[PDB]
């Protein structure tokens, strides 16, 4: 059954997180909507996106490739929902600012919203790691700014326990 | 409010864990009942107990060794009901066999048949660690026998890992 998130914390009224791999988690879950955390050219060579690219078979790159030949390279703060393949009903590929390279913080913002569109979601955080954002930041503008019901995996316990230590206690 | 268990993984329909120290577990979800791992003489002097008398201010010494004086020595495989302190409204004292002294592990049946008193109770794993027990076996234990409503607490990641992966996958 679809939407079958197990072991998820609370931290606001619509917004949870989980230590997970957010791979195993789409496969257990079936969820309408996995976010990937992408870049403007749906080039999925690492992180989340290699990961997600790599279960999926390789189909969500070939489809993300498809999908520039129309469109060119996505906004910072954009988006595009593509297929889901046999993580999800829906992937929302996300965006977020790369502060490494010297783009708008300003903008997980943008990156956020996006996720207003679909009333659940798993997801990772946004901006982080390579794109330079701080964690605790980029779950503050998740909590602040998406609306719908946001299930978060966090893969690294370290970061997770961080995470939830900073926000609850 | 009372039970207020968060961010639980549900294994059977009565049996949720949790990465967690039960202590902080405990001061948060102020559950009806709270499980301490004793001995038979309910000398809180490492482990669980330890840390639960710690958290106690000493009061859950200075009462068990009141029951003792009346009760003697608890049996293997059984428990008693004393006050939960600052951490619970009740604590459930349980003695799980000590294999490493040579007691019988088939009394930790009977160590986990003493939760069926209790709608619901807050636990780690009995006979685990300095009572030498397989914690994958005290798991399948209280899952076996136990049928009200548990919650447990696992304090290490690692740990945590093997008995949720071990069970579900
Ligand atoms: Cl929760
Ligand atoms: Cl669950």
């Amino acid at each position: 059954e679809v939407n079958s998130f197990s072991g998820y914390l609370k931290l606001t009224d619509n917004v949870y997180i989980k230590n997970a791999d957010i791979v195993e988690e789409a496969k257990k879950v079936k969820p309408t909507v996995v976010v990937n955390a992408a870049n403007v050219y749906l080039k999925h060579g690492g992180g989340v996106a290699g990961a997600l690219n790599k279960a999926t078979n390789n189909a969500m790159q070939v489809e993300s490739d498809d999908y520039i030949a129309t469109n060119g390279p996505l906004k910072v703060g954009g988006s595009c929902v593509l297929s889901g393949h046999n993580l999800a009903k829906h992937c929302l590929h996300v965006v977020g600012p790369n502060v490494n390279k010297g783009e708008d913080i300003q903008l997980l913002k943008s990156a956020y919203e996006n996720f207003n569109q679909h009333e659940v979601l798993l997801a990772p955080l946004l901006s982080a790691g390579i794109f330079g954002a701080d964690p605790i930041h980029s779950l503050r503008v998740c909590v602040d700014t998406v609306r719908t019901n946001v299930y978060l995996a966090v893969f690294d316990k370290n970061l997770y326990d961080k995470l939830v230590s900073s926000f609850l206690e």
